[PDB]
């Protein structure tokens, strides 16, 4: 049961993200509302979890949820700003720009093959 929750405050993101679990045949639960999200990660039921938006104020409480869980969580905006300040406070969480629905269904597939393993550079030499 490897609890895949995908976040997403606009539904037609929610739609590509499901789209690329329909194709693939991925394991997603996909949810519009954060404040639920939080309290799924209160109780630690998500084993790995994606959230797109812009809104920085889901975007850090999720991911300080994510610590106390010790859960894999992928980081999706359109602003590199609010993605690299995600990097720099945070070592350990998975990141990646996601302006358009493709990009962020992308990320997710990404993530999903690898088993959460999405944000690594050439690591290995």
């Amino acid at each position: 049961m490897g609890k895949v929750v995908f976040l997403s405050d606009d539904q037609e993101i929610i739609e590509e993200v499901s789209k690329k679990a329909e194709e693939e045949g991925y394991d997603i639960q996909t949810s519009n509302d954060k404040k639920e999200i939080i309290d799924r990660l209160k109780r630690r039921n998500i084993d790995m979890i994606i959230v797109k938006t812009e809104d920085k104020e889901s975007i850090s409480e999720i991911i300080k949820q994510v610590l106390d869980s010790g859960a894999k969580v992928l980081i999706l905006s359109s602003d590199e700003n609010i993605i690299e300040s995600i990097r720099k406070q945070y070592p350990k969480v998975e990141t990646r720009r996601a302006q358009d629905k493709e990009e962020v269904k992308d990320a997710v597939e990404e993530f999903l093959k690898e088993g959460g393993s999405l944000e690594h550079h050439h690591h290995h030499h």
